[PDB]
Formats: structure tokens, C-alpha cells, sequence
């Protein structure tokens, strides 16, 4: 119904995402807006359309694959305990939910509408607690904005733009071509993200790897001399050379890391005292480093 | 192929459950056997079928939701980051996965072979940072029991035992009813399992709610007089009534903590001063704790 097959959701009233609560307490099962990273484990949920009512939607927990239902005939707080889905409208364990878009057109606000008791749902408190719990309120609209929803897809954080697209820094300068030593290297020195020595090209593979080729030059980021990444690599895509294959490691939307899998280690900005060599793309560290994480810049 | 759904796996090497790596290191995104409990949000794999070859899957992380595949071109290792399944037996990023049961007609045991590469993948160790990783070896059956691993059926866990069972106390006995000042209660005090009084049958209905009957007084449990838990309900199947619905929390296999529906606190072994009302069951704790630990005890 316009929602992701798996998708995260933001409470706007406080910055978190929604996860499964598995502490051993009295809230265990119910839904927490508590999870800082929308990598968070446990924030996960999958939308599945109703069988018989067009627009109606069903939604599990990926962790459990239980269905969202009403805690009890007597509650209004909302569980991700079903064994299977229950399309039966006079049920108060009915599992239908029903999106209402916050703006025309806009299909990442939304207010989830409990079809059986017709309340919309909230990041509510009680007290002490019961604090930040999906729960179905009434049948108005928060005067507060509790009931409004930031929908996330979850498979597009793992996918990246494809059209021309520049690195950020840590040292806040973009990834542009340089030669140095008639070597063709990459550094992070250009502050225009309209130098067209800048621009880069993501492909990712069917298999999950990714190739990065220079625009400006017409060639294909490769590791090689002294773990430099040089511009001079053909196609991987058809040569399946693994020095010009990189696999990503995502911190947040355009935020990641890269480790190149010839040498199997992240690359990153580096200064190796030769001469000329400052600030350029080298292979240079094990884990993730904060000189190792990169921005992705649309262009 | 056999295999169930969504599954953990457990290596028979060293009893850890395999999960996604997720820290931002070398290994970020490898497979590795280090989960301790099965309930990490990180150890539950996807099952699919090869669509044209018959006894050959695909396997994804549900977290991730990618499929598992070979790092690069030069490795053995195994990641869950294959963005679509490859049935091209010859490609080196071929997805298909033979799993090979150890005894005939057990389908908890298991061996699984890389297709393309025609290896056995192990729980396999270099030493230094590579320590516990899922990597296809060779085609040599390991000498150490590495290639072996126990299947767990994820959805299983949240699943009891039907017909007759008892529960244990953290006292060390048995759940049996008892007539205390007229009231049918519920007394952790029977050492012998085949007494007739201590057999109860647990229902888990639709909504996930759950219902237990005792067996020798052919009567639901119900929260009623002081937060006893009596045995005097109809079934609230048709009654709907909170006060004889439960929801678990499962902590492992057959180890669980009932939340009674009414109350919405968890019922434990208590004692509460009056006269003849010891280690009876009594919703008296909001979270979790010791006396709130049950073992069901299959009959």
C-alpha cells in the first residue's frame, strides 16, 4: 500500500526508530521508540498487503516474523505476537493497519490507522515505564504530532546513486584525479564538487561488490603500487580483477567505509611522507578508521 | 531442501550460533560462530529453494536480507551481502548451497557445500583476526567435526510442547494444583512428575495469547482473588477474558516467564505470609526475575 516491503520507522517527536522491545520486562514484545541507528537489529519490520481489503497492510517484526496485534482484549498497546495474520475486522486481535500519508504525493509521512478499532497509533507515555510505546489512542489526530511516522525504506540503505557522485573527507576536502610521480592517484584536495576531476561513477554488482570509475579519466579505481588506489583499471565487471573490486560497509545513509578485496583492508585518506603523496586513497588500515569513512556527495 | 525457513545454525566445534559480523571491522559482513543464544538478532538465516536445480538453495541473512556468497574472486570466505541469487554454477559468485545430511533421515544435522567451488564450509580459524568464520575449505570432509552444524528451526523456539506438561520452580518442584481455604491454587510443591495433579496442556492461539488448562481439575488458570492464579476459568478462547491469557518470553527452549493479560505483570512462585499460601502462583512481579523462571517439563 505504498509502504516498503521492509522498512524502519521514525518518531519525529523524538529522533528514534521503532524496535522490538527484548528486555526481560513487563513491556517485553511491545514496540519501543528507542533505537538510535536505524541498523539497529531489532527495527526491522515487513509490510505484507491484505488478502481481501485493498489498501490494508499487515506488519511483522523481522526478528520474531510475528504479526503487530493488540496486546490483549483490554489494551490498546500494540505487540509484534501473532502467530499468523487475522483479516477479521470485529476481532480485537485483528492484525489489519491501515497507512494514511501525512502529505499528497509524499509517501515517507505516515499515521498507521488500527483498522479494528480505528485509532490511529502514537509514540506514547504513560508513566515511568511505559515510555515512547506504539499505542492505538483515538480516532483524532495528535495535536502533538506523536502519530506521525518517518517511513524508511530499509533496502535502500544498502544501495547507492548511481549518476555522478564525489567523496567527502574527513578532512572535508571531495575525491579528485591527481597525477602524481606519472602516477594516476586519487586525493582528497579539491574544494568544488563542480571539478569534473572530481566525479565518480558506482556500479554495484548483482553479487555485492561494487566498481568505481573516474569520470575524468574513463578508467576504473584499482589498488597497485604501494596499495595506492590508482585510476588505471579496466572493467572488473568483466575481468573480475579483485584489486578493483570494493565491498562497503554502511554507517548511515551515504556514510560508509570501503575495503578493497585484493588486499581485503579499508581504504582510506593517507600522507606517506614520500614526497607528493598527501591526502590520497591508500589501503592502509584494518578496520575502520575515521580517515576511513567517506561521505557520498550526489552530483 | 529440508531445511527449514528461517534457521540458526550451531557449530557442533564449539556450540556458538552463527551471525551477520557487524562491527566496523575487516570481517564486517563474514559469518562468524560466535553468537552465544539462538535469540541474537543476528543469527537467523532465510531459505530458498534454487528455482532449477532440485536439493539446492540459497541462503540470506535475515538481517541483512542479502544472500550468502563468496567475498571476492581470490576467497573462500563467506558473506551475506549478494544482492540477488546466481544459479551460474560456474560463477564464482554462484549463491547455490547443497546441504548434506550426516545421518539419513535426520534433517538436524548438517554439512554444507559450496556448490561452485565444490567445498565444505567450516567453522574455520587462521588465527589473528579470522577467528570462528564460515569458509568453504576444500572438498575433504574435516577431520575435527569444523563442517558440522545443528539446524534450528527459528520458529520453534516460540512453540510448546502439545499434550501433557508440568513446569519446575527455581525451588526445584513441580506445578501442581492444590486447595488452599477453598481456593483452587497452583503450588510449586510436588516432587513427582507422574502425580495427576501436576499435569497441565498449554494452547497458544493465533494472537500468540496463550491459555493453559489443568488437567486434573479440567479448568483454565486465571488470575482472580489477591492475584492468585486460580484454577477455576472457562476457556477464554470463548470467554476472552485477560485474566486467563498469558503472553511468553521465551529465554530458551522450554525456559520461559508468563505475563498474565489482566495484570500485565509476570506470575512467579510466592509466598505472601497469609497462612497455607506458599509457593503459590501469584502475578506479583512487573519484570522478570528469579522465581519468575519456568521449565516446561514435557510429560
Amino acid at each position: 500500500a505504498g509502504l516498503p516491503v521492509i522498512m524502519c520507522l521514525k518518531s519525529n517527536n523524538h529522533q528514534k526508530y521503532l524496535r522490538y522491545q527484548s528486555d526481560n520486562i513487563q513491556q517485553y514484545g511491545l514496540l519501543q521508540f528507542s533505537a538510535d541507528k536505524i541498523l539497529d537489529p531489532l527495527a526491522q519490520f515487513e509490510v505484507e498487503p491484505s488478502k481481501t481489503y485493498d489498501g490494508l497492510v499487515h506488519i511483522k517484526s523481522r526478528y520474531t516474523n510475528k504479526y503487530l496485534v493488540r496486546w490483549s482484549p483490554n489494551h490498546y498497546w500494540i505487540t509484534a505476537s501473532a502467530n499468523e495474520p487475522d483479516e477479521n475486522k470485529s476481532n480485537w486481535a485483528c492484525t489489519l493497519f491501515k497507512p494514511l500519508y501525512v502529505e499528497e504525493g509524499n509517501m515517507k509521512k505516515v499515521r498507521l490507522l488500527h483498522v479494528q478499532l480505528g485509532h490511529y497509533t502514537q509514540n506514547y507515555t504513560v508513566g515511568g515505564s511505559f515510555v515512547s510505546y506504539l499505542f492505538a489512542e483515538s480516532s483524532q489526530i495528535d495535536t502533538g504530532s506523536k502519530d506521525v511516522f518517518h517511513v524508511i525504506d530499509w533496502k535502500s540503505i544498502f544501495q547507492f546513486p548511481k549518476g555522478y557522485v564525489t567523496f567527502k573527507g574527513n578532512n572535508g576536502k571531495y575525491l579528485g584525479v591527481i597525477t602524481i610521480n606519472q602516477l594516476p592517484c586519487l586525493q582528497f584536495g579539491y574544494d568544488n564538487l563542480n571539478d569534473p576531476k572530481v566525479a565518480h561513477q558506482m556500479f554495484v554488482t548483482s553479487n555485492g561488490t561494487i566498481c568505481i570509475k573516474s569520470n575524468y579519466m574513463n578508467k576504473f579505481w584499482r589498488l597497485s603500487t604501494d596499495d595506492w588506489i590508482l585510476v588505471d583499471g579496466n572493467d572488473p565487471r568483466e575481468t573480475n580483477e579483485a584489486a578493483a573490486l570494493f565491498r562497503s560497509d554502511v554507517h548511515d545513509f551515504n556514510v560508509i567505509s570501503l575495503l578493497n578485496m585484493q588486499k581485503t583492508w579499508f581504504i582510506k585518506r593517507f600522507t606517506s611522507g614520500k614526497p607528493g603523496f598527501i591526502n590520497c586513497m591508500n589501503a592502509a588500515t584494518q578496520n575502520v578508521d575515521e580517515t576511513a569513512i567517506l561521505e557520498i556527495i550526489e552530483l
